[PDB]
């Protein structure tokens, strides 16, 4: 139900998505600085759930650098019983 968007035109390197990933969810200082602190929250019940995650102006070699995080939002939704849903643009 709530719906947030990442815009990668603006997002470069994994650290810049955990902070805009933190400043969104109005998470604390290093809350999320890595793939499993990020799978952390994703797994206790922090975020305001049901969600949904869009991620915005990716294409091919950005989507192909950012792989890890776009697995793990998949994998989030395959456990969330789609409480949590992820769409990446087109």
């Amino acid at each position: 139900m709530n719906i947030y968007t990442f815009d990668f035109d603006e997002i470069e390197s994994q650290e810049d998505f955990y902070r805009d990933f933190s400043q969104t969810f109005g998470l604390a200082k290093d809350k999320v600085r890595d793939l499993d602190s990020l799978w952390d929250v994703l797994m206790n019940d922090v975020l305001p759930l049901p969600l949904e995650i869009e991620f915005v102006h990716l294409g091919e070699k950005t989507r192909r650098r950012f792989g890890a995080l776009i697995l793990l939002f998949d994998e989030a939704e395959e456990e969330l019983e789609g409480h949590l849903r992820f769409n990446v643009r087109h």
